[PDB]
């Protein structure tokens, strides 16, 4: 028996595994139960803490993926399969993972906690791209990641009811953070230096923990990659959540529409998990891209008000945040619905297809609102150029859903006391399989932040390995000190501020400082458009 | 006795005067009456044709200026005085002027007809800057300009009423155009080749003649300089016209339309002038009290509607703008502006300036303006705020109405030529920050730089000569171009080509502020309809 691979946490004893990494051994504790399995009667309910156990639990492999829709748009394509589940689907999925240096740190070590994305309907901490071994080895931090319920299982809400209160997926995340506080020290981790990070839906989740006081005491810093809690896709109002829940129930035979919430939920609880998943997409109000059926609900509880309001009206002194976007936030989403789009051709759309795309990309707004979008994204010296139109629709979708929500967050946090750092990730991986026109799409900085290029079995260039090490260093510097900059002659990454609005480009070249996160575009989305929607 | 200066027109006999230019003499007939004096009972009424006279009318000097407000913002300043009346004010002001080559052309000569601007409340055909002598000498056209009633006298309207029907100043212009049809041959002019040109409110006037069928047969080509009939300032609705006429009556102590007009008719002209400004519904720049009214008669619909629904095959138009349409108007009411400093305003002033420059719109509409015209990387930079507010006022009032006219006309059969005039005159007395302001291409079109007693460079003289040639070429053929050697292409809705006019050779460019005009012409109307 190896002492390094044995750990006692509040619930009982654990046995882990020793991982080989290019730079030396790391201890991994994979598949640690942190909640009672949300099975049967516990479906849709807040997570209950894992009851203590006798004997030794083997934390030696990733546990099951929470139930979720499995993408089949491009079967076998690396760009899709890399995000699909790599363990069996089960409702019994509430497990977290701890990676620690080998041997275990002697003094308390800063902790990175990863929260995966997947549009709140998919994802898993077990994916190859979230492998924490390289980060832990390169930077000597402790890394934790958790599974949390997605789709209806995590975010179906009948607001008011005790039986399906909503936001249980976020509560899963909270429970894991509480677990980190109570237990991370046993792995050599410092519960007083915990940095959350997540991408997309995971980034939006991070932001929601920022805006929810019971979560806010469980970490100290935040990293939001390509996502913000205030994005128009990340939350839903109480009535729209109820409408969607009720529509799903109706689609699967419950009750034999609406009625007693207790009874409706009881009928949903008898439906096989896969049955719910198969009907998930059918509850959305209109045809769209970047819209997902079951997402966090603004119900006054987890979120006391909309994330926009909470951001605008919050005191963020003492908080450090790192935020950023990839170069082409919108391109990935266009090949999943927008007319005229494919990863397999140039997607050189016509004007009519562009206008149609605007309604898909900006769903459920007035015609006037749509006209305003068309006005600001049309080049009136070239209104019909297909390549320009393609780029413009990509910007529309990307600005609306990601860049502008991130910019508003960054700007407001800065103005209200937070030290903020902002980046744009501009490197397109040598191994990227999406067509060239998509540029650097949503989600493709992650592999670099996690140091995946160091994986010997993969075919990244040597420069990309150097780049990955640079990025991990920034992230870990931020985790440790609240500042990504090196504790010399190397170019400095300046704070982002509401006035100067400075951010850095992340690519193979050194840091270049720039101004404004799509400032002209984001003034439209963040300042004007909301006034138009009120009138 | 010089027989070249004796002319007989339908109404009787005229005596002109020989004028000198650096290129030789020209014949001028100035102060020819074309209407009965619109005085007493005739105030506010449509013009009546001038009754025949016996003997010889002295046509050797300019006649009286129509009653109008006199600008005293910068007393004695050249940039203001060159526009002010240079003859006594009188309601007896309906005279026109003819300039012709000397000796008088013995064969049909193409005719240019000038309609002055002045916001529809001022202006005169006698101003130095409208002197026809250089154009006529250099380009051998006949040139006609007329006075027309302005302010309340030309445009006060109680719609429906016989006593003040509105648009009479426009009918003064039409009557002069009719006079040209009937009499211009007696001077060597060819009534079958009449080109209208005008600037600002004059340009708006030309456009209105284009869109009004009884005028459309009195001319053949049109030139619209820094103005358009679809400008948000150039017309007013029946309801607002009535409100303004009513407010004027009240302000001057008058009370039924008949009684109201009758009481107005008893008031000295100067008294109407004194209260003219005070009938506007809000503090503004680029808005004027008495302008043409859309009442179904002269204009059967709004100019925008008429423009969109017209067949313009057979028409050639020359349209254009100066480099800095908005700047001049900012020193007449925009907070923080003066000709005497840098006018480096604050964001607060910029924001206050927007409500002034875009009066009578919703807060939402104003916010949209602020969104479009703010550089969000530099939201508070005074220099940029000054340029942007100039852009707001100029795009909204001039550039974009002109762009729309050009686009629709071109797309509906017209052959259109477009220009931007980008030369700042060496003699210009407005500060450098104003750039090339509204009105300051005119002196070049009329070839004023050829006047020896003025201080233009030799380059500017050559330039004026180029410009006179473009304009006169257009009047002769519907195409400004000289024989090939760089060519001035037609403006089209798609390619949107126009040329820059300055000391350098023609340079072709695309888009009359296309991004900004998309906002004013495409988006903003939709917003206002909701
Ligand atoms: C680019 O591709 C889209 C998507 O169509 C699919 O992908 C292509 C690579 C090709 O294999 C198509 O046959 C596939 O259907 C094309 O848009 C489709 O057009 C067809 C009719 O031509 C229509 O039935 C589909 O509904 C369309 N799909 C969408 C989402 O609009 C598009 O025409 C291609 N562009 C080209 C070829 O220039
Ligand atoms: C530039 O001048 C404007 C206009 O003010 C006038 O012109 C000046 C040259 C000077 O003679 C002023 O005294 C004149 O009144 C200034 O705007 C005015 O500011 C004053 C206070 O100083 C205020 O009471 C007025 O309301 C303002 N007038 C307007 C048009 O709003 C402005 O301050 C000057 N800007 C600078 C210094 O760049
Ligand atoms: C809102 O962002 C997303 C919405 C849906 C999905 C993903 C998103 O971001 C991508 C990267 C990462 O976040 C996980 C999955 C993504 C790629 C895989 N697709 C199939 C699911
Ligand atoms: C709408 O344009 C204008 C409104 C009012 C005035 C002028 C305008 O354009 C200028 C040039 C010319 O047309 C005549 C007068 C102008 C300059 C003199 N001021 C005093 C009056
Ligand atoms: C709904 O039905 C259940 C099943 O018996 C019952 O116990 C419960 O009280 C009902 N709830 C409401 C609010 O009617």
């Amino acid at each position: 028996e190896d002492a390094e691979l044995l750990v006692t946490v509040r619930g009982g004893r654990l046995r882990g595994i020793r991982l080989k990494t290019p730079g030396g051994p790391v201890s991994a504790f994979l598949g640690i139960p942190f909640a009672e399995p949300p099975m049967g009667p516990r479906r849709f309910l807040p997570p209950e803490p894992k009851q203590p156990w006798s004997g030794v639990v083997d934390a030696t492999t990733f546990q099951s993926v929470c139930y979720q829709y499995v993408d089949t748009l491009y079967p076998g394509f690396e760009g899709t399969e890399m995000w699909n589940p790599n363990r069996e689907l089960s409702e019994d999925c509430l497990y977290l993972n701890v990676w620690t240096p080998y041997p275990r740190p002697t003094s308390p070590t800063p902790v990175l906690v990863w929260i995966y994305g997947g549009g709140f309907y998919s994802g898993a901490s077990s994916l190859d791209v979230y492998d924490g071994r390289f980060l832990v080895q390169a930077e000597r931090t402790v890394l934790v990641s958790m599974n949390y319920r997605v789709g209806a299982f995590g975010f179906l809400a009948l607001p008011g009811s005790r039986e399906a209160p909503g936001n249980v997926g976020l509560l899963d995340q909270r429970l894991a953070l509480q677990w980190v506080q109570e237990n991370v020290a046993a792995f050599g981790g410092d519960p007083t230096s915990v940095t959350l990070f997540g991408e997309s839906a995971g980034a939006a989740s991070v932001g929601m923990h920022l805006l929810s006081p019971p979560s806010r005491g469980l970490f100290h810093r935040a990293v939001l990659q390509s996502g913000a809690p205030n994005g128009p896709w990340a939350t839903v109002g109480m009535g729209e959540a109820r409408r969607r829940a009720t529509q799903l129930a109706h689609l699967v035979g419950c009750p034999p529409t609406g009625g007693n919430d207790t009874e409706l939920v009881a009928c949903l609880r008898t439906r096989p998990a896969q049955v719910l998943v198969n009907h998930e997409w059918h509850v959305l109000p209109q045809e769209s891209v970047f819209r997902f059926s079951f997402v966090p609900v603004v119900d006054g509880d987890f979120l006391s008000d909309t994330p926009e309001a909470l951001i605008n009206a919050g005191d963020f002194h003492g908080l450090q945040v790192l935020v950023g976007v990839v170069k082409d936030e919108g391109s990935y989403f266009l090949v999943y619905g927008a007319p005229g789009f494919s990863k397999d051709n140039e997607s050189l759309i016509s004007r009519a297809e562009f206008l149609a795309g605007v309604r898909v990309g900006v769903p459920q707004v007035s015609d006037l609102a749509a006209e305003a979008v068309v006005l600001h994204y049309t080049d009136w010296l070239h209104p019909e150029d297909p390549a320009r139109l393609r780029e413009a629709l990509s910007d529309v979708v990307g600005d609306h859903n990601v860049v502008c929500p991130v910019a508003q967050l960054a700007g407001r946090l800065a103005a209200q006391g937070a030290r903020v750092y902002a980046y744009v990730f501009e490197h397109r991986a040598s191994t990227l399989s999406w067509p060239l026109w998509m540029g650097v799409p949503h989600g493709y900085e992650i592999e670099f932040i996690f140091g995946i290029p160091l994986d010997p079995s993969r075919n990244y260039t040597a420069e990309e390995k150097i780049f990955a090490q640079r990025l991990m260093r920034y992230w870990a510097n931020f985790a440790r000190t609240g500042d990504p900059n090196e504790p010399p002659k190397a170019p400095q990454w300046p704070p982002y501020t509401a006035g100067a609005q400075q951010y850095v480009s992340l690519d193979l070249r050194p840091l270049e400082v720039r101004r404004g996160l799509r400032a002209q575009a984001c003034a439209f989305w963040n300042r004007f458009l909301p006034k138009l929607l009120s009138a």
